């Protein structure tokens, strides 16, 4: 039996493991350590949380290792491990209320999103990747014959082995499904960092692996401090692989010493300006709404976020005006409450962030139309921003915000490539997007964006079939779709005269 | 005109380039530095070369980056870029026999197998990867839709952009001809550095291209010093990815710059200690004679080389007895003469690490069968060496040699898994070996040798089409086969909704 | 409310319909025409199933059509049509015991069999198919520019509308599974024919889609007569494709009409004699409980039995007499009962040519080393029967049996290319097998067969993800694995300048 | 030597085969049979060209056969079978202006055009697939394990062996190309069938395989009688695929045996009546050029033509006067004056068909606004036909003219469901094409066209990378593109447990 800390809310009694996940098994960090975990609705503490030390890194890298190793998700077949992730995804939806409150409390995620998206999303993303798991094929290849001899070569796909992925705040739960998911599809073990900021949803995801009888030491969560914990990862010669998602800081900081010692693959997400061109030829009411997701959606804490918006002249004042008029009925409130569309940001050190970021806005001579504040309530919420005559220069055309604001520069009418040379200005190529009827336009500045993801006439529509990666200085590598496999995969080259 | 030394040498005139190759053109490095090369099987300088500086490689990255973003090879169809490369295969082996010659001069490569191997398989190389420009495809993915509207997912690979690669000097065109290939096929354009020691196949290589009619620019090679040219490429903020392929030092030290960057894909081959497991139902005199390629070939400058035998106890001494038989009958002399093969080391300093390994070997306790020195001739001449009675604990049970030394150790009767666990030991795990007549054997072995590469009654037998690379500490990435290609590319995701 | 045919049978009560299943309910035949279909064990009649008539099939095709073009399996996500099949799947696993059952009574499967391989494989065949749906991908092309514009080609998967399947009668439930599950994940809607002796798993299989909510029309079962149902699905032109199982008799009159007018894709899988070539050097004792199973699971009444087993001619006495001992050790029984493992032939005209097959093979020369008979009590039950002496001219070496019989054949020693050329001589090639411990012979006979599946050192191991279907007078296209999906598929491509 | 007739032409001595092609060389038919090839400018007899007679058909079959069972063909490597079909395209290159010159005399292709497309796409085609020939790969595929043992499955994809080709007459070389080289690659061999009509550079073709090293027997050529030698085929025992393109009477007289016989695989291409769809939002003059594109390339003869366009009501009035100033601008005359735009008809009896089907349309209540009949002047000239008026019921609606008939229907303004199922109204669905400037239009308009192929804003854009093939009554099976392939190879399943 696992310690909880128990609370009800939203009709529920949630059950929320605050400890290690080592094992198997919910056991406290070295010395007792614990830090505190904070709702961003109220500011009140939710609950201490175990803080690993670097001696529960080393167990939790032994116990992934001796799964892998010598454990039962090493032995079983390809489908067996299959109908686990299906059964650990059936699981999280008999538990989808809550996880997506639990979700709700910690990051402040607005329920009805949470349901259909934090939580909605990772368990498609189990369901995915489980019917990956006999469906990875290595290949039978024609090679030249050593005659009067013959000769057979195949391609083994096989696992990497221990996997650190260390998991960004925004969607703490989502985005550790997309990570876990293919890492253990393609059979490795691994160990998970979860955001300090976020460790609830993480957590309460290990206790139920447990009821889904995924074995002992497969999955392994160690809250705690990101450079404590990522560092040693980082170091560890068992860990074949580290996955990171963050900050450029932050961040390879410390995991800049990763290739760099006992050898390992590394796949890096780490920021975004993301650009969205709204062409004067698009459908102006769509292109509102969808402009407004681009930046607005889960309080703007979302790595995709259309960083930039270009917006044609001649439609520019129409376009902003109805932004303003949609921005005003936003009900900005309490993340369980159904009727709420805008709920707190994650954490206080992030709402400093952004009221230091619009202050800078505005010294260097950008218009404010609205926000830019925090809202006057408890908690850390804050008002959905708009920015308009924003320059290339500035460094608000330049700095991910993270947050919800628009950012709205001008381009004059008919000049495609050179607002796709602003576009592209960016050291990041995350994501980006283009608002346009025109057929010829659209396909033209999907080929020139430089960036992993190009939306049409959409925004944030993501699939957990779609590969999502960046280029540039956004890092390398894919999650989810069939390419996020291979970088969980080895392949083994076999060749046989005869 | 191009600048040439010239000379008559096996039946024909080399004409050899000898200077830095940038945007198309043979330059001077700047101050007109040079160093010279030397021939390894007389000890004379062949001619003195360029020696790159850091400006040659800022010009080298800039006239790379303005081919891709700008020059023809960006613009031209794939199919096109096809015929291109084709071309160079051509024009390859219309040179073929003053390729293998500047090879057998400069590397000691023994005319006739650098003429089947170290050449032919580089103009199948480039044949290979120019049937693939066209038949590189991204994926249409049926995501869920937004009702009532429609989405449209598609994947578009795409170039990296400039990559730098750093060629080993154990085969100089051939390794050359294994990472560009590849990597022009992809699109990209690149800067070469081949190693220090062998830089002429190289330099004939980039006037091959101009004969090809490569775009200016798309190639571009810089003979010098590793860690010079190493370091800069791999700080160089133009650069999107480097492949390296030599030691871990080494070789590395330099390489090791590619994290804490502008952030590149790495890919990295560092070595290997590959074992070769003989059982006793094998047929015994062609495990003879393919125990002996295994160490033997090329003088044993072979990155899949077999660093250590191990042969069952009751063959062990018979097949000790047929290699001792066989060694005496090798041939060592002169590259170019038809009768020799056992050419010379490829550089001094090589032949100096190989007796001072041999050395090692016989104080730490193993049984010296046969060679073990310089042989007594003009030039860098090792002798083929046999040790027996190797002891896991050994320096030369661990130690990658490079020379042509084979490392022979018994191991019991029906051991199976006792010798799989010996084999295994190595921090490395490029290729790896097993002889015998057994079906159970050879597929439950195959499948517990920790190699990215597994020989099956042969060995050597690498093919283009056959994806290559290693586990554990020998790096990741593959060289070869149509998984070479994704190191190359990446993938951009585009969603419409309609 | 669905009428039933209530039987309390081992240890169940199971309720079978036994209506054709039209549009998602079961209704009477035209004129409620039924007939009978018989228990195999005691001959009994189990009860009336209707009788398709003209009129019923245009309406299952109708209601297939209707529900492919605007029904709901035409509308939603690839992923919920995953989500349906596997529930399905889910549903089947809830049922297994009551299908099992049925398919004891209805084709005198053993129940212990049927529950891990008849009922088992049908849920893996829908649950391996089920993971499929949302991973059919098409391509992105580069394909040659028009200059100056650019092009972009892609290929959508699409299905290919209402498909005809008809169904063996040897493992109802298995092979309407496979037939069909791959049709269904690839979006298309299906009319299928159980054999008409065979009927009722497959009604009860109707009832299943109904409970896990696959749209009405989308599945169709029409039993009755083989070449009412068979020859009118041929001409309908609104029918796109018929998978066809079945002898070529038989076959040749019903299916063969698809080329006639309208234009259908067909697939064919007609039938086997396949060869064991068992090498002197094999495993004896698991060559004999592996030849045992290749020739006697399920009956013998199976696609993949092998009907020839050359053994080499020093071990062949031997062998015969080893599996003489195993023969006389099987318990010929009911199929409910627990301890019987070789249970009745499927129906009487089956069982009456087994009798004149051993006729004739005793008339031609052959050694009857035992059995040939219907044995001596009531029901279908067939002798096991092992043959040897058997000639390539006999009748038997070339007509396949379907039932238990043993055919032995022996070869000389150390002849291989002799033995295949018997092996090949058959104008069939379904599948073969090879026992020997020698890899290069087990490599080398097992490119030399022509057949669509070799095993090597076991026999009939089958599964979902490896494909399956025949060469020469076998037929043609697979099921099982990702390549059955293409036999369901077509591809659009689409092509834009811009 | 080979005979020849030989012909001064075009500033060359044209040197043209014209015996049937068996076994490597070619041969007068049984009791030396001929009929006479006309020439479409003038109507006369360009030469006798042999008859192939039954037994012909056997002979060329037998030496197939052999030369896969039997000659290097089926011995080489891959890649050794890449180079010759490379180098088979080399040596079609070197004949180029020969080829282009005998398809000008023989199919009234003009000289340009066949230079750049009958002959370019040609060669293209068999570049692009001789690339293929070493990466077409089987799988290794993770089945379940039958614990305590292992199992290893994989694929090895394989030729099917002797193939028969129906070639049509509009594109002789070209279209030979297309249904060969694919077959070749994947290591079959072949008896071609050319249209009777268009016997010349299919014989000219089979002559360049003796200059390219293609091993004897493995191309084969019968010119001669459809039905004789489509028929024989057909029955042939020895032959397991028919590839055929031609009309559908026409056709299933013949290629509508290979069901009733000893199986074989069959792909069809049955002729198109593919819509063009052009929208009000186009760009008009484009949408000009490419609409008579589509309809007028190769004069007609282009089984991809559109055979009908629909044509917004709001813009159809100038369409058609902007049609009308185009097609008085065409020059229509001798293939080989290079100012030509349009040839001549392909045969005499095709001319009769094309004032039939004028006459037809006018009748039945159509407008012809130009053209409609024959060009008067030696040879088989139509004159380039516009009709408007034309309604769906219209037989010139529904039927397929073959010939340069530009087919014009209005469409109501805003409607798109309702122009769709009109356009798919026809029971073909070859090719179709759709010309807006609205993004969501043409995508929606590409999902619900029931077509193998969808232009957008482009029309004949074919490509050797993009498959190729119909829906409904058009047939089904590929040529072009990867997917070409697959119709051309089998798949063996290998399983071994260990």
């Amino acid at each position: 039996v696992i310690n909880y800390v128990e609370k009800a809310v939203n009709k529920l009694t949630l059950q929320m493991p605050y400890q290690l996940f080592i094992g198997g098994e919910f056991v406290d960090a070295e010395g007792s350590k614990t830090y505190n975990t904070i709702n961003p609705t109220d500011g009140s503490v939710i609950c201490q949380v175990s803080l690993a030390q670097v001696s529960d890194v080393d167990k939790a890298v032994a116990a992934a290792k001796e799964a892998f190793e010598n454990g039962l998700w090493g032995k079983i077949n390809a489908r067996d491990r299959g109908r686990l992730l299906y059964r650990l995804a059936d699981v999280m939806e008999q538990h989808q209320e809550e996880l997506a409150t639990i979700e709700a409390l910690d990051a402040g995620a607005v329920y009805t999103l949470a349901l259909k998206t934090h939580v909605g999303m990772s368990i498609q993303t189990f369901r995915y990747f489980a019917g990956w798991c006999d469906k990875i094929q290595g290949a039978t290849i024609p090679i030249n014959q050593a005659r009067p001899n013959r000769n057979l070569t195949l391609t083994k796909k096989e696992p990497v082995g221990v996997c650190g992925i260390v998991i960004p705040w925004n969607y703490p739960l989502m985005m550790l499904s997309w990570k876990t998911a293919a890492c253990l599809a393609a059979g490795n073990t691994v160990v998970i960092k979860p955001a300090q900021v976020t460790p609830l949803t993480a957590l309460k995801f290990a206790e139920l692996t447990l009821k889904a009888g995924i074995p002992k030491g497969v999955v392994n969560i160690l809250p705690g401090s990101g450079s404590l914990v990522g560092q040693r990862l980082s170091d560890h010669p068992d860990v074949r692989k580290i996955g990171f998602t963050g900050s450029t800081e932050v961040g390879k900081h410390i995991m800049k010493s990763c290739a760099l010692s006992n050898v390992k693959k590394v796949s890096l997400q780490l920021g975004g300006k993301s650009p969205l061109i709204i062409f004067a030829d698009c459908d102006l009411n769509k292109a509102v709404q969808m402009g407004m997701s681009s930046v607005f959606f889960n309080k703007g804490e979302n790595c995709i976020a259309a960083g930039r918006l270009f917006v044609e002249e001649s439609i520019h004042n129409q376009f902003v005006q109805k932004v303003v008029e949609e921005v005003e009925k936003m009900k900005i409130g309490n993340p369980l409450e159904r009727d709420t569309n805008h709920g707190p940001q994650n954490h206080e050190a992030h709402l400093r962030k952004l009221v230091e970021y619009c202050q800078r806005g505005v010294k260097e001579g950008a218009t404010l139309v609205c926000g830019g504040n925090q809202v006057p309530r408890p908690g850390f919420f804050f008002q959905p921003t708009v920015f308009t005559d924003v320059e290339d220069h500035m460094y608000i055309a330049k700095e991910e915000s993270f947050g919800p604001i628009m950012i709205i520069s001008r381009f004059a009418d008919g000049d495609v490539d050179a607002v796709l040379s602003r576009a592209n200005a960016t050291e990041f190529g995350l994501a980006s997007g283009v608002f346009t009827r025109d057929i010829n336009k659209a396909l033209y500045v999907s080929d020139k964006l430089q960036a992993g993801t190009v939306f049409i006439n959409t925004y944030n529509k993501t699939d957990v079939a779609a590969p999502f990666g960046g280029f540039k200085q956004s890092g390398f590598g894919k999650d989810l779709g069939e390419a996020a496999l291979n970088e969980y995969l080895r392949i083994k080259t076999v060749t046989f005269e005869y």
